[PDB]
């Protein structure tokens, strides 16, 4: 390993709605992340959410797609 997370967030076709409900502030701001895919998870373990963080730094997200591998196969490369 390396990031010690064993899930690393990824791009994976624009969110439906990301936030879940009304966790973050960060429902729609201005310039959202668009640049920070490459991301750990480290959610759920801990309790039963999800978080994100990247170059952007770090937000609420869901097991949706983007920022969340999961699928293990959810990129068209640069």
């Amino acid at each position: 390993m390396d990031f010690a997370i064993g899930d690393r967030v990824r791009l994976a076709a624009q969110p439906p709605y990301l936030k879940s409900a009304d966790p973050l502030p960060m429902l729609r701001p201005p310039d959202l992340l668009a640049v920070g895919e490459q991301g750990t998870i480290t959610g759920l373990r801990p309790g039963g959410y999800w978080v994100v963080l990247f170059d952007r730094g770090s937000f609420l997200l869901d097991t949706q797609f983007l920022s969340k591998v999961e699928s293990g196969a959810s990129s068209s490369e640069g």
